[PDB]
Parts: structure tokens; sequence; C-alpha cells
């Protein structure tokens, strides 16, 4: 009756290897990048909020809020400079996505991460959708200019804690990343429409599946098609205070809906293994971390 045959990792494995299964959609949240050294926790400090007193947050949230951005920028760029990774050496979640692009299994990696990590984990432009952005390019704000600077460029401004402004017109240069309130990119729109026809497995990983209309994605899927949930914690599940899609891991009536839960390099690394991938994802792994020390 239904595309697993179990409601396992095995069962997803046997599934990946079956003439069924040509085409993934992954789902990516933050938590894929915990293991990298970003922490899974985006709110300033106390000592950050403390000193940001004076630019009057109306709420200790607004820091992530485009309306105060735009009143404010300083905020942001304070507590990018205290989120600032330290190194961007991709997880072995990255590079399993990678082994999925190298395998033409990868129909595209929807990710909410701003880290770039999959980028430098060899996931192209095409195959990703950047939902809310990202700090790989950020771009001067005046609509008559819009150049372009690199992430090197806004490392520098972050880090020398000045706001940073474009030198062609001296505009303020904001980094590539939806804030809360704005709009998702046309993009995100576009693949989704074209590509939750065509998924035949959904894997979702490292995310709390919050932030709407990411999280909706799950309920984009056909309803034959397995998802596969790795991440700490069960995610995704219907709002019993509200009575669309939510996983189903556990009931009676689950079908298709599979929670690996614990941390995501660890489920990437059991569902490699199931799939003979194992030494190819050590071997990837262990030549780009080296590649990347090496930097
Ligand atoms: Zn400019």
């Amino acid at each position: 009756e239904r595309l697993l045959d179990e409601l396992t990792l095995e069962g997803v494995a046997r599934y990946m290897q079956s003439e069924r299964c040509r085409r993934v959609i992954c789902l990516v949240g933050a938590g894929i990048s915990t293991s990298a050294g970003i922490p899974d926790f985006r709110s300033p400090s106390t000592g950050l909020y403390d000193n940001l007193e004076k630019y009057h947050l109306p709420y200790p949230e607004a820091i992530f809020e485009i309306s105060y951005f735009k009143k404010h920028p300083e905020p942001f760029f304070a507590l990018a400079k205290e989120l600032y990774p330290g190194q961007f050496k991709p997880t072995i979640c990255h590079y399993f996505m990678r082994l999925l692009k190298d395998k033409g299994l990868l129909l595209r990696c929807y990710t909410q991460n701003i880290d770039t990590l999959e980028r430098i984990a060899g996931l192209e432009q095409e195959d990703l959708v950047e939902a809310h952005g990202t700090f790989y390019t950020s771009h001067c704000v005046s609509a008559s200019c819009r150049h372009e600077y690199p992430l090197s460029w806004m490392k520098e401004k972050i880090f020398s804690e000045v706001t940073p402004k474009c030198e062609d017109c001296q505009s303020l240069v904001k980094p590539d990343i939806v804030f809360f309130g704005e709009s998702l990119p046309a993009r995100f729109f576009s693949c989704m429409q074209s590509d939750f026809l065509k998924v035949d497995l959904l894997l979702v990983m490292g995310t709390s599946l919050q932030v709407q209309p990411f999280a909706s994605l799950i309920s984009k899927a056909p309803l034959s098609t397995p998802r596969l949930l790795i991440n700490k914690e069960k995610a995704g599940q219907s709002d019993p205070f509200l009575g669309g899609g939510g996983m189903d891991f556990d009931s009676k009536k689950a079908y298709r809906d599979v929670a690996w839960l614990g941390e995501c390099d660890q489920g990437c690394l059991a569902l490699a293994e199931l799939l003979g991938w194992k030494k190819e994802l050590e071997d990837l792994v262990r030549r780009e971390h080296a590649s990347i020390d090496a930097q």
C-alpha cells in the first residue's frame, strides 16, 4: 500500500535504492550546522542586548526584523559579529547532501541556513533554494547601485564594527539574507511549484519547522512521498491546538513518515551506511575538512 516497506531508516534506504526513488528534496535548517560550530541560538547574548540599549529595540526579537533594521542596522550587525562563525567547515550532513548531488538524486536542497555551508560543501546554485537568503553575497541597498560584495568584504566590516557602506555610493550594504518580515525570493515559490510534483523522498534535517512558509513545504509533498526527518526531536507534526500535511510518524495511520532522532551527522552517517555510501562519505568529509583546514 505504501512506498516504504517499513517506517525506519532501513526502509528509507531500501526505498532510495529502488527504481521508485529518483528525486530527493532536502529541507534543512540550523540543526545541520550546529556540529559545524554554529549554534542554533540566534538571539543576542545578554551582554549584547544590554550593549544595544541605545538603539531602543522595541522588543528583543526586533533585531531580526526588517522594519527595525531599516531604522537601526547596527544591532543586526553587532549580532552578526557575535554570531559570525570562526570557520566554515560543512558537516557530515552537508556532505551527505553533496553525495546525493553526486549520485544524481538531489532535486533540490531548500535551506533556511544563511551560513553558506551548503555552497562550501559543493551544492551549486541550481541545487539550492536559500529560502532565507545567505551571507554568501551582500548588496548595496540602493536600487540605483546594487554593488555586490563577497563575504570576505562583509566579514571585515562586521568584525571591525564598521557599519558596511558601499564603496560606490556609500549606501548600506546588506547581507543577502531574508529578514523576518521580508518576503521570500521568487525562486522559493517557482522551485516549490515545480519540485514538489517530482519529489520521491523528502529528507528534512535539522529544523524545527516553525517558520513559514518554509515549514509548509512538507505539505507540498505528494501523499505517497516518504518523508524522513533526521533531527534531535520530532518536528512538523500537526498542531493539536488548531484542528495541514503534518508529519505522522507514530499513529496507527502512519505510512510514510520516519523520524530518526539524534544528531544530523549521525543520522546521515547511518543512512549513508545503509546505502553503501559510508566510506564515500567519510572520505569526502575527511578530504574536504582537510582542505578547509589547510586554507
Ligand atoms: Zn552602492
